[PDB]
Parts: structure tokens; C-alpha cells; sequence
């Protein structure tokens, strides 16, 4: 339900206890129209979401009992489903109610919330709310992580397995993560076929150079964390641009950061074993990350309180 986070840092879990009398406590899944405890959640092996990975999905997070940008996530999920000729069979409002009920039943104040739409065996909608998941550990959110550029892997292009529609087809992402681990790095930043920056295994990459922020426009998910970071940057008076970022620019960056729903804004201290800047989290990354976590507690349109 919780994990250690750096003391006095912007990231702190809620202080509360689960009611274990409820079978729903700690995880809830909605499958084939029925809410279920997460542990028993199961899907037909014959769903083409398995055999063909014929699906799209989104993930939203809950922090301090508030779900973040659920409407944007549902818009993205439904837009991608339409591009894949998938019919969820539920309206955006209906999905929102079900999702929020999954969180409420789990009792989780911090949660990783998944909505998946699959072609099915009749299209299927699967939803779950489970304890908070970290793409990078809390310590790395605060003190930074390490990356490599794969020698042997590139990101799949938009004309193959399209990264702009969120998907479970991680063959290149998994291969890149193994290469990073083999090389002693925490993660990988993948290039596309033209040696432009694409994205990482589970995150977008933002590049800071000369006081400006850039992020890839082509072979990358249009991330909601990235959208949030760009809004924060705009409010700070920083110019933030979605554009092609060349491999030259990646290696020459003043700061690098990974951004994703599961854990937020992660500084990247080094690339290919070479320090980025001073080898510690950059000033713009720190400013944006701290503002991002403040949004989770501030009343506004980006967050909605779950009713437990
Ligand atoms: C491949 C990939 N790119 C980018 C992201 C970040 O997207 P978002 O900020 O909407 O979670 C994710 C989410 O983990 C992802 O899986």
C-alpha cells in the first residue's frame, strides 16, 4: 500500500489503514461487467487482446485520494480505440463512474488505474485499480536516474506498431530495458529510424537546452504527464515545443527527464555513463517536478476527489 519516499521531499504517501474485512481492500478489477478483488481478476486466454495484442489502454494515477486528469485519459483512450476500430460499448461518463468506483472500493489513496479496451473474442473493457506503481523508484524521482541509448534497438515507427496509440506491444521497449540493465543503467532512451529521439520504455523524454524545453512529436505517445509538464512550463514562462529532437540534441542536452503517469517527473543524471550537466537533477527539472506534485493537492479541474 505504501513504500519509503525521501523524507521532506515533495513525494509522500497518505497515512491510513486498509479495512481487510472487505475482499476489495487493496485492489479492484472490473471485468465482464462485474467488480472483483484484484487477486482473482482474470481474462479469457482467447481474447484477441492477448493473442494479437489487439487493444489500447490508458493509465491514470490517484494520489492523496485524488484522480488526476481522468477526463484527458478517457479522451485519449477513446480516441485511440476509434483509430483501432474498437467500440468500448460505454460512454466516457460511464467509464469514468466505473473507474472511480473501482478506486473507491479498493480503498487506495495512492493507486495505479488501468483501463484497457480489447477486440475481445465482442469488444471487451477491463479496468483495475491496484497499489501505486513506480516506473522509477521514489529515490530516483528525487535524486535522479541513469540512462543509455541502445546500440541494438530502435523504437517501432508509427507505420509499424504505432507508438502514438498506447499499446501493450513492448518488444522493442523490453529489449531496450534489457540492454540498459546489461550496461549497468536504469533505463533506455530509444531513437526512431531517422535517429530522432522517440521515447523510453514507459515514459516520454523531455530535453532542456538553453532554457527551452523540447519533446519528440512523432514516434512517441502523446503523454498526459508531458501535457502537464508543458502546461507547467508555459506558466513558468518557459518555451516548450513538441518537435523532432535529433540524436545530436539528446547528447548535447543541458537536462534530460523522463515523464510518465506512474511516478511523474524523473531527472536523468547521466546518458551512456556521461553526466548530463553536473550529473544531478537539473534546475528546470526540479522546478517542474515539484510543481507537478503540488498539483495533486490543489483544488482544480485537473483533479477529482474519490469518494471512499
Ligand atoms: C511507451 C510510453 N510512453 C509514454 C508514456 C507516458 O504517458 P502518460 O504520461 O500519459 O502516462 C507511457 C506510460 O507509461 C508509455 O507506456
Amino acid at each position: 500500500i505504501r513504500e519509503d519516499t525521501p523524507p521532506g521531499s515533495v513525494i509522500q504517501y497518505s497515512d491510513y489503514e486498509l479495512d481487510h474485512s472487505s475482499p476489495f481492500a487493496g485492489g479492484v478489477a472490473w471485468i465482464e461487467g462485474e467488480f472483483l478483488p484484484a487477486e482473482d481478476a482474470k481474462i479469457s486466454i482467447f481474447d484477441t487482446g492477448f493473442g494479437h495484442s489487439d487493444l489500447t489502454y490508458t493509465v491514470a494515477h490517484v494520489w492523496h485520494g485524488n484522480i488526476f486528469r481522468l477526463g484527458d485519459h478517457l479522451d485519449r483512450l477513446l480516441d485511440g480505440a476509434r483509430k483501432l476500430r474498437l467500440d468500448a460499448g460505454y460512454t466516457k461518463d460511464e467509464l469514468a463512474d466505473i473507474t472511480k468506483q473501482c478506486v473507491s472500493m479498493s480503498q487506495l489513496r495512492e493507486s495505479f488505474v488501468n483501463l484497457t479496451v480489447t477486440r475481445g473474442y465482442t469488444h471487451q473493457v477491463y479496468i483495475y485499480a491496484i497499489p501505486y506503481l513506480w516506473a522509477f523508484p521514489p529515490a530516483e524521482q528525487i535524486f535522479g536516474t541513469t540512462a543509455i541509448v541502445p546500440r541494438h534497438v530502435r523504437r517501432a515507427g508509427r507505420n509499424t506498431v504505432d507508438p502514438t496509440i498506447k499499446n501493450y506491444q513492448w518488444g522493442d521497449l523490453t529489449a531496450a530495458s534489457f540492454e540498459a540493465k546489461d550496461r549497468g543503467a536504469r533505463t533506455a532512451i530509444l531513437l526512431d529510424s531517422d535517429n530522432c529521439v522517440a521515447e523510453g520504455p514507459g515514459f516520454n523524454v523531455c530535453i532542456v537546452k538553453d532554457g527551452k524545453l523540447a519533446s519528440p512529436s512523432r514516434n512517441a505517445l502523446p503523454g498526459i504527464t508531458r501535457k502537464t509538464v508543458f502546461e507547467i512550463a508555459d506558466q513558468m514562462g518557459i518555451e516548450a515545443t513538441l518537435r523532432d529532437v535529433t540524436s545530436h540534441e539528446l547528447y548535447d542536452a543541458d537536462e534530460l527527464m523522463a515523464v510518465t503517469t506512474a511516478g511523474g517527473v524523473t531527472p536523468i543524471n547521466s546518458l551512456d555513463g556521461e553526466a548530463i550537466g553536473n550529473g544531478a537533477p537539473g534546475p528546470m527539472t526540479v522546478a517542474i517536478r515539484d510543481r507537478f506534485w503540488a498539483l495533486m493537492d490543489e483544488p482544480g479541474p485537473l483533479i477529482e476527489a474519490i469518494e471512499y
